[PDB]
């Protein structure tokens, strides 16, 4: 997160952690009891690589509690999913156990109405990921306010192009905005799930490139079908 503050320990219980091999890879989020729901690209080149999933955290590196560690028994990424687009960039973690919940640790509501966020909503976006242009990566996890971006402008030739489908929403990316290593956690919107971060490479922090979120409502269908 860029421009962001340190979050509330444990005021975001559903905050998840993707790790690979032990470290932060992406953020993720705690959906239901046994499933997580993070960014597709996340999982690219991981093949082989160990997947495990750490909830109730705010320190990635200390002691808590409320932290625990656990394996994944099925990665599921959307089945449309590319390499090279940022389209379908979903996937679901099924835990290799359901979740031990309690105050730190409780899956989040999600839109399910596919209707866009009104531009202006201020959202919530959390993270490990980076938090300058060196590439620092924080211990503890951050959070920064945004306003949603309307998806003309989000969709302007100095911005994204064309690029931005009705699968997918903007948030201001000025000097405030997700970044590498927040790919695949939350966009909250009045206490409900309503992106992913994105996790194709884009600058960050510059209000020329607005934040792109995947739109969970578009895809409830899908998640839906993976936990049946
Ligand atoms: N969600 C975002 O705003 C955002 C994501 C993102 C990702 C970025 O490169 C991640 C990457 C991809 C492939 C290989 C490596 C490697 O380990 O060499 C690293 C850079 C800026 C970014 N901003």
């Amino acid at each position: 997160i860029l421009g962001g503050r340190e979050a509330e320990a444990h005021a975001r219980p559903y905050m998840a952690s993707v790790q690979l091999n032990g470290a932060h890879l992406c953020g993720g989020v705690l959906v239901a009891e046994q499933w997580v729901l993070s960014a597709a690209h996340c999982l690219e080149d991981a093949a082989d690589g160990k997947v495990q999933v750490l909830l109730g955290a705010h320190s990635l590196s200390q002691p808590e509690p409320s932290k625990r560690l656990y394996d994944v028994l099925r990665a599921v990424p959307h089945p449309d999913s590319q390499p090279d687009t940022i389209d379908h960039d979903l996937l679901l973690l099924q835990l290799s156990e359901k979740a031990t919940l309690g105050p730190a640790v409780r899956p989040l509501p999600w839109q399910r109405v596919d209707r866009d966020v009104a531009p202006g909503t201020l959202c919530d976006v959390a993270g490990w990921g980076i938090v300058n242009h060196a590439g620092r990566r924080p211990d503890s996890l951050q959070h920064v306010l945004l306003p949603v971006l309307d998806r003309a402008t989000c969709n302007r030739r100095t911005h994204h192009d064309g690029a931005i489908t009705e699968r997918l929403m903007c948030a201001e990316s000025n000097r405030r905005d997700s970044c590498k290593g927040d790919s695949g956690g939350p966009l909250v919107c009045g206490g409900v799930l309503e992106g992913v971060v994105t996790s194709g490479s884009r600058v960050c922090g510059n209000r020329k490139k607005p934040g792109i979120y995947t739109r969970v409502a578009s895809y409830a269908a899908w998640i839906d079908s993976v936990l049946a």
